[PDB]
Formats: C-alpha cells, structure tokens, sequence
C-alpha cells in the first residue's frame, strides 16, 4: 500500500524531506470515529453504563482536501483524553452539533461537517504535505500538536490567542483528529517533537501539559518563581503531575495533595517530598450541602505549615472547584494568587471574601494555553525538565477499551495509542538525553 | 482649659511651629468610644436594629504617651466610614479582639489595649508634637492622614507595605482614632492638608478615596485605562463617589449603579451618563438563601450593554459582596477584572467559576492603599482633579447619629464630623483655587 | 473604465455588497512607487538633495492575485508617514533589500518583490473581494487598515502578534501599500471605519495613533495612569498629536515639546498648557559629534519643573532618538519610564547609565501595535474620544511633495493624501457625531 | 572581660534568650575605623597604590546608644566589599563627609557624626539587644544583615523601598558597620542565618547576592522563568556568580561569559555548561573610543546560539556597561530584557535603538534590593539552592590586608573577615544539609 510506503519511510530513518514529498497520497486512511446516527443510543446511562466500545467505529475514510496554512500529518501515535471519551460518549452534547455550527464559516470548514467524526486531540507524527502559504514546516518533520485551533479574525485574541472567541479543539470541535493513521491540522498547531521520547510519549503530555504551564509558569497565570510554595490539588492526576514537575524544575516547593498512598507514591517518584493525603487526613470542608467548615480550612492550613515551617503557599493550583475552593483561598499567603482552570467537583464556588480582600489575594482564571505557551511547555519537555506520564499504550484497533479505561480512572496517567506505529518504543533520536531521565520518563507505568 | 488654647492657636493662622511646640498638653481629650462592657450588648439580634447610637459614647480619655515615629495631632475634623459602623455594631466581630491581640505584644503596641476604643479613620488637623526620629513633619504642620498602620519590621511589606503581616487599619484595628479632638498617629500616615478645602472637606476623602485609588487606578488594583467600561456599584456612596470620578478623570466610561433617583442625579452632576437605579430595575440575583438566579445576572448584563453599545464591562468595582458578586462575575468582559475591597451584604461569595476560568477573568483582592497610593490620591485632591463628596457634617456629640445615617442607607455621600472645628467653612488657605472648583466641591450637599 | 465603476458605486450611497461583488476589477491601478532601478542611481549625495519627488513614480501597476485571508480594498485615501520619508529617501537601506530574497519560501510571499514597491502604510477605503477563509469582512464594508502584518505561524507572536518574527510592515516592509488606488492587505488589518470622519480624516490616525496608544496607553507600553506627568517630544507632529490627546484624555499632564510658536498654540488649543519650544530655549544637548552636556539636560530638567511645580515626568514619549534620548533619560522621574518607538535624529543612542540604574528607570521599545491595540485606538476615535489631526491634504499625484514637507518639518500633525476620493470632504455617515467635535477635528488644518 | 562572656555564651550553644539578655554589655568594642583626620593621605596617587593597611585603624570603640527599631549584634564574621575598599581609600568622596550631615538629620541619626567610622556592610552574628518597638527579633537570634538603611518617612518607597530617597548602605553611609565585634543596625535589616553555613560563609552572600536576585529573579528585575536563556556577563565575578546560580536553580540556562579558562572552570563547578571566554574569542565591541563594531555584536550572537541551539537570549544580566552594552542590546531576543545594575567599564552607554524599539526589547534599571528581595535571596541560600562564594578568610586584625587583596583583585570569590569568631568553620547548626552541598559551598576554594 501507499499507506505502507510512508510508514517504511518514517521507519527507515533516512527519508529526506524530498523523499517525503515524493510519497503518494493513499485515498483512504483508517480512523476511529463516531457515526452521526448513533447519538441517542446512549441517553440514560450513568457514570459508567454508557460505554465507549460500542459507538467507536474503525472506518476507512476519504482523504480531506487541504488548504492554506494546513498540514497532512502521518500519525505514529495519539491518545485518549477526557474530551475523547466524552465525545465517544456524546457528552455533554453531540459533537456533530459542533461540526455543523462550525460548518457555517466557509466552504473549507464545510469539509468538517461529515457523516462521521474522526476523534483525537493529540498527535505525534511526520508531516507529509503542506498547504498553500506554509513555509515553517517541510515534509519530513517530526511533530506533536497543540490542540487549539484559532482562526484569529476578531482582534480580541491578538494580545493572547486564548482570548480569541473562535477557538476550537482539533479532533473535538473540528474533524480529522489524531486517533487515525493520517491527520490534518493547522501548522500553527504543530510543535517540534522531542528527540528523546517515544512516538507514544511525545503525544502524551498534550493539552494538559500546556494548560498547567500557562496556569503555573506564565505571566497570564501565577508566574511561578523559584522559592515559591505552591499547593497542588490533584497531584498524581493529569494536570497535577505536570504542575508538580513545573514547581520542582522552576525551583519551587510543590505541596501535593492526594487521596491514596498509591497517588502519594507517584509524587515521590517525581521528586515531591511534601505530600498531603486528603483522604487519610479526613477533610470535610463542607459540613453539609450549603455550608463550609472553616476549621477544616484551618486544619489543612496548619498541615501545609508542617512541610514549610510557617510559610503559606504563594500559589494554589486549583481545579477541583466547589469542594476545595473555599480552603484554597483561605490557605493562600497574603498577596498570593489562586489560579483556576477547571471546577471538577462543581462550578459554583463559595469562599470567604474577607480572606481575599483583607489579605489582597487574587483569583485568576486560566484556560487551555495559547500557541506560545504551548510551545514553551513542549520546549521544556524537549529539554528534559518535564516528563510524559504515559501508563498504558493501546493499538489503533482497540481505541474503545482505550476510552473505557479512561472512562473509569482505570490508569493513574495518560493512555496513548499507536497509530501508524507498529509497536511501542520507537521515536527516539537522542538516546543520551533519554538515558539521563529514563528513571522518571516512565514513572506512571 | 489647655484644649481651647490649642484650638485658638489654629484659628489664629500665624501660630508657627515654635508656638505649638510650646503649648501645654491637656491631660484628657474628648473622644467617641466603644466600651468592653458593651461588647455583646447587641447580640442575637437583626443586624439592622443594631443601633450605633446605643453603643457610641462621648468620653474624656487621657492623652497617650508618644512613642518613636509618631505624631500627636489636634483633629479639626474626621468622617464616618463604613468601618466605624461595623465597630459600632460589633460586626463581624468586636474590635476589642484585635486591640487585645495587637495590644500587650510590644510595650508600645500595649498602649492600645484599653478598656475603651476611640474610632475615626480619617482626620484633618495640625501636628501638635512628634516622637523621636520624625524628620518629615514638625508641630504646626497642616495634615490629613490615611489609615494604614504598618510596622514594616517584617521583610514582607517592603515591595508594597500592604503586605506587611502587621498592617492594621488605624482607628479600627488600633486605638486613638480620629473621631476625637486629639489623635495618636504614625508620622508615615500624614499627608499635607489640601490648602483649598475646608477642615471637614479635607478630612472627607482620605480613607475611601485612597481605597478607590488603589482599587481602580493603581497597578496593584484594576489598572484602569482610558476607554475602559467600568461597572461601579454604590456609585454615589463613599467608594463610588471617588471611583466614578476616577473613571471620569481617567477617560473611562462608568456605569453607575445606585438605589435612588435623587442619587442618580448626583452622578449626572458628577458627569456620568450611564446610571442604573438598581431599586428601579428590581434585581433579585438570589432566588432563595442558597440559589442565585442566573437570569437576573443576565438582565443586569442586558442593561449594561444598553449603555455601552453591546460592550461588556472591562472592570467591575465590587464592594456590595454576596448579593452582587455572582452578577459581577457574569457580566464582566472576557479577560476582565473583578476587583473587590469589601462585602457589605455578606462575605460568603458564591459564583459560577465557569465564566471565570473559561473566559479568563480575574478576581483581584484589594485593601486600602500603601503610603504611595495614599500620597497619590491626596495629591490628586490637592491638584483640584478629584473633589470631596461631603454631603452632611455632624457634631462630635452626634457622631452616633451619622453612623446610623450610613448604617441604614439613609445618606449616600460622605458624612463629615466636626472634631475641634466648631463651625464649618474653616480651613481654606487657598481661596482662589477653591473658587474654581466650588460647584463640584458642593456637589454632594 | 473599471475603476470608475468602483468609485461610482462607492460614491453613491446604496451600493449593496453584491454590487461590489458583481463589479469588474481593473487590470491595473495607479500607485506611488519607488523603483529598484533607481536603487543606487541616487546613491552618493545627501538625501535632502534627494527630494522625494525624484524617486517616487506614479505607475499603472497590475493587480496581484487575491490570496487567502487577504482583501482587495479600493482606497479612497491614505496618508504620509515618514516611514515613507526614508522610503523615498532610501535610508538606512533600500526597501527592496528584505523584499527580493523572500520568494524561495512560499510563492505567495514572492508576489511582494517586483522591481517596484508600492509604499504607504495607511488607508481609508472599501473592500472589494475577500481571499479564502475570510468571513468577517464583506464587499461594501468601509474600513481603515492599520499596517501591522504578521504571518503568525511561528509561535512567538501568540502572546502578542508583534513578537511574530515575520512581523513586517505593509507598504514599508511589504508591497501593495496604501498610497495606491487599490491595496492588498491581510483581512486581520481591517478595522471599523469611524463613520463621523471623512475618507481623508479617517485615514490619518491609523499608524501614528496605534503606535501612540500602544506606546503610551497599553500595558505593553508606558501604562499611562491619571496624575502622571508626561514629556512628549514632537507633540505637534504625527506621533505627538495623538500622544498629547492620550495624555489629556487619560488624565495626565503633558509637557509638550515643539519648535515653533504656531505648534505651541495648537498644542494649547488641544488643551495643553505646559509647553516648551526647543527653538526658543535653544537646547544644545550635544557639544560635538561624540559628547553631550548635562548642563543642557539639567536646564531641560529645570524648565520641566517650572510647569509641574517641582515634579519630574513619570513618562517620556521618546522618538527623536540620539539628539534627545540622553536628555530624556536624565529628566525622567526615578522609577520612571522612557518609552521609545524610533530615532529620527539618529539611532545610536547615548545615555548615562547612572541615572538609569540608580533611579530605577526603564527604557521600553515599542513598535506599532497588535490588532487588539489597533482596535482599541481606533475604537476611541470612532467613539469620538480621540480626534484626527489632519494638516494638509494632497492628491495622490503630489505624494512626493507631501513626503518632502514632512521630511523638512514644514508641517504640523498628519499630512493626508487623496487616492480615489475625487475631492476632500467625503465619507461622513454620522454628521450628528461629526458636528459635535468639528472644532477639535479641524484643530490642525 | 564583658566581651568574653558574650563570646562564651555564643560558642556554648545552650545560652537561652534570657542569658543573652542578662549578659553585660562591654564598655567598648574593638573595630576597624577610619579617622576623620586622614581623608587626604592618598591624594593624587593611583587607586592601585592607595594602601588600606595604612589607612585602616584597629580601634577600641564605645558602642552607640541603642535606638528604636534597632538591634545590637555580636558579629561573629563579616566580609569586605568594594564599598569597604573605597572607604578605606577615601574614594570617591570622603565617607566621613556623608556622616557629618546625615548626622545633621534627626538626633538619632546624629549618633553617626563621629571622628571614627566603623566600616563593614555584611554581617553574621547574634542579636544581643533590641531597641524599643522591636517584635521580630529577640536576644540570641542568629542573623545576617541586609545592608540597606531606609528611613521610609517619604511615601516614595512604600511600593518598593528602593525608591525611598533617603536610602543608605549600612557601614558605608552609616556608622557602626560590621567590620567590628559589635554592630548597630535597624531591625528591618536583619535576616535569619542559613543554619548550614559557617559564620563567615553566611556573611559572604550579602549585597551582591540580593542585588543579583532582584535584577534577575524579582518582578522588579527580569522576572526570569524556567526555560529562559540568560546571557550573564562576568559570571565568575560577584554579581555573575550569584546570577548564574539563580539561572540554574530556577530551571533556566545561563550563558556565562568569563575572561580566562581558570574562571570558566569555576562556572562549571557551579553547574554551568555554556561558557564563553571573552578574551579567548577576542571580542572588540569598540573599534575605538567612539564607534562600535556591530559585526562583533553579531559574532557574540553567533556563539550564544551555538550553546542554545538557535535561540537568542531572553535576558541579559548586564553590569559591565559601555564596553558590553551595544552587544547586550543587540543579541537579546525579540521582546526580551536587558537588566542593568551598574556600568563598570563605563557609564556612558551607546547602543543601536533600532534593535530596541523594532524588536520590542526593554532596558530595566535595577539598584540593590529591597528588604523582601533580600529576605527571599537570603532564604534561597538557607534552602540550600544558592551557595556562598567565599574563597579566603582573614582575621579582624588583618582587615587592612584583606582590603588590599580585593583592592588588588587578589581573589576570585569573596574575602571573609572573622570578627568575634576564633577559628574558621564555626557556626553550622545543620550539618546534614551542609553535607549534601559541600563541594558547591567550597567551590570557590
Ligand atoms: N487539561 C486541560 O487542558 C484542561 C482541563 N480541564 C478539565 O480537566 C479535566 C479534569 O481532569 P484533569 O485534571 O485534566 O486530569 P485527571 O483525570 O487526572 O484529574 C483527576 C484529579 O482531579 C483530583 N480531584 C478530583 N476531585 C477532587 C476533589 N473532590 N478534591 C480534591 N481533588 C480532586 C483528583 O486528586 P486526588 O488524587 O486527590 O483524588 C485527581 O487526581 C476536566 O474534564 C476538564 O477538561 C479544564 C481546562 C483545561
Ligand atoms: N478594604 C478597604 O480598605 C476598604 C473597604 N471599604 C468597604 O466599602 C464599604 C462600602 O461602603 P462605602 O464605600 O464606605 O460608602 P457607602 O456606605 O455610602 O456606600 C456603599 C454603597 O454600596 C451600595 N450598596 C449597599 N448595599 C448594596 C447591595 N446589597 N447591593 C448593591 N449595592 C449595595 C449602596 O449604594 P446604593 O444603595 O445607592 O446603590 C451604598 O451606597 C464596604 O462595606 C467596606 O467597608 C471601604 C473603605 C476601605
Ligand atoms: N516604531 C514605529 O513603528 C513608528 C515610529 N514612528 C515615529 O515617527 C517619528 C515621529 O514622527 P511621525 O509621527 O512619523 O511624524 P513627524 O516626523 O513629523 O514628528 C516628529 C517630531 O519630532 C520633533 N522633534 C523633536 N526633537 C527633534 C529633534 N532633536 N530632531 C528632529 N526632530 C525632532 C519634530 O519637530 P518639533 O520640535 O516641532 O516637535 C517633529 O515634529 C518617530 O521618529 C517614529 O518613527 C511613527 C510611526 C511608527
Ligand atoms: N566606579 C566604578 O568603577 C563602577 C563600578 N561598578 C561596579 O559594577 C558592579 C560589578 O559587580 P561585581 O560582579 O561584584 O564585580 P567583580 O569584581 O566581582 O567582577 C565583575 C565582573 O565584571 C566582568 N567584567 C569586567 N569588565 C568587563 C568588560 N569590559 N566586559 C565584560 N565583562 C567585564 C568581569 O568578568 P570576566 O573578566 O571574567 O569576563 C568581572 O569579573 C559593582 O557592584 C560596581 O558597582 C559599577 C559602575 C561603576
């Protein structure tokens, strides 16, 4: 096959850029999709009964016609994140309503409104053909993908593309995701693949890594500096693990909170010492449904002061929202910043404002990451200061159980999946760098 | 009485520094105070029936001993602030708690832990005597005073004195307040008296104006900018009256929220066009005790777009708190700031975090201002760009009446208090500069 | 003649979008042109004997093809910026330098290097057709176009598009600039055309006014706040005419620097009072080619303190470069900001670093404005807050004389140029708003 | 002797705060002092020839009266700075000249108006007596000192105490410095002693460490973040050594410039990989006394890139000044920061402003450090993330010889001076944390 010929080119390790420019398009590429008719076959099932292995079809799909500022990507590996499972489960709504309302933009965007939806918001691969006006990416380049597609027509997002109102998540709100052998992205979603990682490790950190980078490291978020103390609220989790790594490498002290010594172990494995087991310590910040227990804030406060010897956290890395958020405002040191990018336990937060104004704290909402923030996060991955958190890797044919595993926190870390890659372990090109931190790269395994 | 010999020296106009330095110190002075035999007199009862007239006393108290870095000041006039209302009704907790808890600590701070507490967080007057090490001021100096008391012994407040862990509010978290004939003040709260205002006018702005300056104008606050749209709650009130002015003088367009049509015309007198009488529109942002009404939020946003031309506010000047805060978060422009220095209607804020993280908004805590911001605020008053909003003056014997006027929303500007000044109209040493801005000066009548 | 149809359809007052969409395009258009033939045929003599009239050509150049994300705009009027001065003057190097070898990249960047260069970096006109991918802008939309041009596939520009390494400047560092009949722009350069202004008025602020806004008003620049003092060099000129408006409207104090009592009195007209004439005081900041005299800085510092009653300027709006920059750093208040967007008198700046590091000042380089800043500056104009500063108006044929008058300082604010607009005075569709500020709108003529 | 009991108290351990309070103060203490009658012995002679061994007296001296907000310190160890070297030298001005009229200030200040000047601006010792009002420190606390004295009577330094006009460096512009066995300092000069260092090591970080901290790390300085690239000039020197450690502890990449292989290796022992021998590469940034050689700027930029792999530096840690500044401004990344602190080779800076405004770079001036920056800089030392750069220790008797060594660059790191301490190596109360950093602590061996 032609599909075969390209894989051999990637695997050769000697295919020049022009070699790639010479490989022919296959008319089809297998894909993990959803079919527009199977929407309601799932309405009325709980936290687990709606199931992803049923609505996930492995289709042979026609190749999209590319246009300006876009790249066809041969996908070695991708992943299954939260939006992937949710779409596979048609939560919250049906992603075909995204594809159709996003089809009202232009004829090129109409390409996305199709009977099927190719899922996938991550990507590690080789670019094959680039569209009109592309200059920055030659065929043959090893890439990962930032999953924020911005159109950038309104002026809003020209001092921060995260402000741009037409922001879409590639593979979730547009089509041609990465859970597939071929893919189409905007070249301003492409990032240089780190040479010391596997294909599967390379596309693992993804949105969750850049999201924590902007929230913790960038000046749009809390502007971590060396010496800061930072409370991190789900440290072994996706967001928290990378947020832990950034604290350590930025020169700061993570304080990691967890709900099992299994989770506590992964933070030690990453470099953390100061770890709180919120379940071991019996924290009940809400005495009921409507009222909080301010002594439960104070109890965590003093527990924090144990690992630090008196100081409070300059920064709280928030995301559980409703349950944690009262305490996280309380515990923050005077003039400190609470930064939020999610509200998993409930989006209606309640806090004691006295603690905000009298102590001059600030809550700063954060969301995803712009391309420059996504770049610098991927950069820190590429330089060896931040590490992928892969745990299980699947094969393309079994993306269902890939997404039922994530559907029930079956793993502690990320779930990658080989696409064109025949087996795991390929991709490296800087084995030295890889051997310097092998110890931590596969910590979540 | 040595006190009348002090007042007569002010009223002369030619008493120089050597004359105040020679004048004899009284042994007692008249002061409004709370007693620690009355500290729970109001307990178990509706916050509203809690009458300030039943808790405030006219007393004679002995002169305090002056420590290093302090000015003893003969107070011509002071003002009623909302923090005096709260002292007067022992909410949210009595002020004798932190009088004791900063009292017998260092011996010097032990001078404040008295059975009585004189209030008054503004003053305008003449320096009587200075403690050791004072160089910037001398007896006879004409002075107004802000209410920040910082020890500045900690490292923490040396990049912004507000972060001093021991920053107090003078006359509220400390004794020897300015609702009184003499006040005991750190020299680093002193600022020169605006020579065109009267005694009671000049004592009007210092607390509230400074706060609104840090909150709105400062880079430590919302860092407003010309052309911003700014939602200003309680826009005729204390903070509102200077906040509106800062939005106006800054080239911003305010949307002034008021509770009354007559008070909707002081804003137009002030220069504002965008006025929302919240009692007229009848917002019920809270459905019950525990549930807000997001459609009342949206109705508020609709009325703002009415004025701005479909634009959401860059900045919301918050201070109503609980009742208002949900709405405040909703209508704020994407990337906008919710800057809060208070919680009048309740400090247990609740809000939809989804509008904050996903729209990249910020809730910035504010609290008074550092000496630099107070200097800058008063400097603006002195230049005739910002103007006092004095509406009524009471006498030191009727201070408890005034506190009631503002406890209930009875009066909505700034209500003054004569201390040693026996009439109004005393104080102007710059008649011509006062002749230019008289109409705005007398705008709050 | 096709060009007539367009101008006729524009000149009417009911031309629908489908009117402009059906209209036929001319095979060519009149345009002001530097010739790469005359590259070094004026190389050797001083650039003043290089009168701009000799190098600028009026050529009937053909239409380039309308590329994606681009718009073909019929241009009623442009303006002269002195980035056209040393376009014509060919200094420090010819514009064809960073034009010619930018083709081997993408073929669509190659259209820009011809043997000719259409200059001009302002525009008021009407869009003809839109490139691929463009939804926001429709034929018949009346638009101004600021001159920021960014490809934005590099990630560096995604926190602010002006950190794009491919940020060029249309008409100065690209082809097909505003001094023509039609213009080829990126649609992300298009802004609402203020509807109360004429074609020529609406075209004048674009460049200088965005630069000034970003340089002085945005946090990316000086960050003006109310009460600042602001030394504005060239307050009369194209940059200064907006800076002065920003100082006054943001509530700060401008100290205006001019070289003619005529330009003083128009500054006084705009509302300023603290005015200095660098002809009259006779400032020699340089004793010779290589040395300065702090006696003269001090004397400049002296005069400034006359106006402000003892206060040094927080902000210096710099741009004359080497002759003033040394004086500008000395004069600025401690903790203050010298912000700089060019170097008219020469780019090798010389300053005494003691005044910088010991006084905590900062020098901030500014360049143009990202789209958001361009939209905020144009929004203020449109809102009637900032006014255009048109001086003279020329027809396109006499652009060389326009550039010569500015290149000699024989001018005041902005020199306009008619392109398609047969006569001055056309374009106004809000005479109500127009007739409210006409005295300040025509202040400069 | 009274002094031996104090020493004995300290060397014992044991001595509780009570016993330190009970111990008897000496009538006098031994000290190094300048004599008011000697300001002119080194008149007309080369600075190299001027000899502190003749100027520096070893006098027994009465201790001053203990003022408010002041602490009496038994200094175990001190250091010698360039500020100290110039004092011994009577350069630039006579340091007695400053005492005589800062004495003329308050009667408190007047205590420094002596015919002798105890020099010494770094401190390692034990608090003996507190003055009035002190709450943070008690008799027996182990302290180092920040050498900045601020009055703070002015509001200018209440947003950052470096803006306080009446600011002095203790032991240079105040008397009772730390080259003595007792020293008198304000309480807000005091920092806790890193428990793992010896007395002379804990006195070596001092002003150069905190200056580097504020210039690089603080948001008053460059605000470095992890992943940043930083050109550090003189990276083996005082500023540069600490600047290098700050780049490495915060997860950035220092690019160290040095002028010999023997210093290049010191940088490697500190942790630096990228190092540039200035004099090996032979950079002649100045063709002569007036013109620069920009292709030497370019060659510096080329070598930096070879280290970063293509990336220009986000931050240049400047301080050499005229010789280096053109290159510093040239090679910094688009949108990055030159942070300058001093100008050793010359304060008359010259640079091409084209690269400043067009690439949106900023020159930020920084001076010393406020107390919060000094606390945080000291604290990172205590964390064991920053280490002191001591290379040689003298006894108090040899302070004159020590002063010549630094005056003749006889050493690379800092020259400690034992004061009360008998031998080297005393003072470590945390041997385990010392063990884990030992080779880095002694890396200036
Ligand atoms: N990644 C991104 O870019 C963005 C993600 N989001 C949100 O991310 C998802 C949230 O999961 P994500 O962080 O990405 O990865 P995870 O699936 O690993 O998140 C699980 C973590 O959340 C913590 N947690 C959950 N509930 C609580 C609680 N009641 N109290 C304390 N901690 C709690 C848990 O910590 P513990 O071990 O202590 O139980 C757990 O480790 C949302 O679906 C949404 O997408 C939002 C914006 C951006
Ligand atoms: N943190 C700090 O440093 C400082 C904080 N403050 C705070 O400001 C106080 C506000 O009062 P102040 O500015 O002194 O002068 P006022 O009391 O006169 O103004 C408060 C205004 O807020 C409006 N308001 C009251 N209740 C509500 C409500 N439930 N919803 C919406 N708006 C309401 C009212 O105006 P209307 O009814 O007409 O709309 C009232 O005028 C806060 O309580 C707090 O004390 C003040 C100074 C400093
Ligand atoms: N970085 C960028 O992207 C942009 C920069 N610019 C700026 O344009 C120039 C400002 O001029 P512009 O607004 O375009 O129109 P002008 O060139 O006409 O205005 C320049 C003003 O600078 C005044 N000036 C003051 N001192 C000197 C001096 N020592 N030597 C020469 N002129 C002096 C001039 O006369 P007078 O004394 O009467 O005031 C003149 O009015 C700046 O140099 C800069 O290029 C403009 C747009 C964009
Ligand atoms: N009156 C004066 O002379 C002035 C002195 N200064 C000083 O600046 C600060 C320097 O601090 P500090 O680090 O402790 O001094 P150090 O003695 O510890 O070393 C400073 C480093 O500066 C480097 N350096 C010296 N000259 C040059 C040059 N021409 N180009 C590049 N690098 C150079 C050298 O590094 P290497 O040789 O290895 O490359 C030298 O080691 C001082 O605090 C002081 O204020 C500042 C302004 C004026």
């Amino acid at each position: 096959r032609h599909m075969q010929e390209i894989l051999d080119a990637i695997l050769s390790g000697d295919a020049a850029s022009a070699d790639y420019a010479a490989l022919a398009l296959p008319e089809s590429y297998r894909a993990v999709t959803l079919h527009k008719g199977e929407e309601r076959m799932f309405d009325g099932l709980a936290s687990r009964d709606k199931d992803p292995r049923k609505s996930l079809h492995l289709d042979d799909v026609p190749l999209p016609e590319l246009g300006p500022g876009e790249a066809l990507v041969a996908v070695m590996a991708s992943s299954v994140n939260y939006n992937t499972v949710w779409s596979s489960i048609f939560e919250p709504v049906s992603t075909f309503g995204f594809l159709e309302r996003y089809g009202r933009l232009s004829p090129l965007t109409a390409r996305h409104d199709l009977p099927y939806h190719v899922l996938g918001s991550d990507l590690a691969g080789v670019v094959l053909r680039t569209g009109a006006g592309v200059n920055a990416w030659k065929p043959g380049d090893e890439v990962v993908a930032h999953c924020l597609s911005v159109e950038l027509e309104s002026p809003d997002g020209h001092n921060d593309t995260m402000m741009d109102p037409e922001q879409r998540i590639w593979g979730f709100e547009t089509n041609f995701g990465g859970l597939a052998q071929l893919a189409l992205v905007k070249t301003n979603q492409l990032l240089p693949k780190p040479k010391h990682l596997t294909w599967e490790e390379a596309a693992s950190p993804g949105l969750v890594n850049s999201t924590a980078y902007r929230q913790l490291v960038s000046r749009n978020g809390a502007g971590l500096k060396q010496g800061d103390n930072v409370l991190i609220w789900g440290a072994s989790g996706g967001l928290g693990s990378y947020a832990t790594q950034y604290a350590l490498a930025g020169g700061a002290t993570p304080i990691c909170v967890v709900s099992s010594p299994r989770k506590a172990d992964i933070c030690r494995a990453m470099g953390a010492e100061a770890i709180i087991d919120r379940s071991a310590e019996g924290y009940r910040f809400w005495k009921d449904e409507h009222h909080q227990d301010p002594r439960e804030w104070k109890r965590l406060g003093g527990k924090i002061r144990e690992f630090t010897g008196g100081e409070d956290v300059d920064i709280v890395f928030e995301h559980p929202g409703r349950e944690t958020f009262g305490a996280s405002v309380y515990v923050t040191r005077k003039g400190g910043t609470i930064v939020t990018c999610a509200s998993t336990s409930g989006y209606m937060h309640q806090y004691d404002n006295r603690y905000l104004w009298m102590s001059l704290k600030r809550i700063v909402g954060s969301h995803f990451a712009n391309y420059r923030e996504a770049f610098e996060a991927n950069r820190l991955v590429a330089k060896g200061k931040i590490h992928p958190t892969l745990s299980k890797v699947y094969a393309l044919e079994e993306t269902g159980q890939a997404a039922l595993d994530v559907h029930h926190n079956k793993h502690q870390g990320k779930v990658g999946v080989l696409c064109l890659a025949p087996r795991e372990g390929l991709g490296v090109t800087d084995p030295e760098l890889r051997s310097k931190h092998l110890t931590k790269i596969n910590a979540f395994r």
